[PDB]
């Protein structure tokens, strides 16, 4: 994937709802500290729908790749709405940076 590649992509269109190189707490969005991790929910203390809250699945490509496109897509019934990222190459940016960006 890519670093300071998804490192823009990442503090330019989820910077203001997810905070990985900045802290990673549940700002005006939730961090990624469950990202590439197997767990989803990190800590549900925060406002996760009935999903993502305690979910189950991953944030890897396909899992990710998929989320990206459209965040309600991966799981309609989460509490986000964002269709940015949505194109494909800069979306594997994302997720390769974010790896190692929140691995601080
Ligand atoms: C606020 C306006 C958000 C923006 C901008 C983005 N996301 Fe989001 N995301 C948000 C919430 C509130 C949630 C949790 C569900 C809830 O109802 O609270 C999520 C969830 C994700 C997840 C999965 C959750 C997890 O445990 O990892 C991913 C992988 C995710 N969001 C990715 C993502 C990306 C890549 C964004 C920019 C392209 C993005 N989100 C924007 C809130 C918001």
């Amino acid at each position: 994937g890519d670093v300071e590649k998804g490192k823009k992509i990442f503090v330019q269109k989820c910077a203001q709802c997810h905070t990985v190189e900045k802290g990673g707490k549940h700002k005006t969005g939730p961090n990624l500290h469950g990202l590439f991790g197997r767990k989803t929910g990190q800590a549900p203390g925060f406002t996760y729908t009935d999903a993502n809250k305690n979910k189950g699945i991953t944030w890897k490509e396909e899992t990710l790749m998929e989320y990206l496109e459209n965040p309600k897509k991966y799981i309609p019934g989460t509490k986000m709405i964002f269709a940015g990222i949505k194109k494909k190459t800069e979306r594997e940016d994302l997720i390769a940076y974010l790896k190692k960006a929140t691995n601080e």
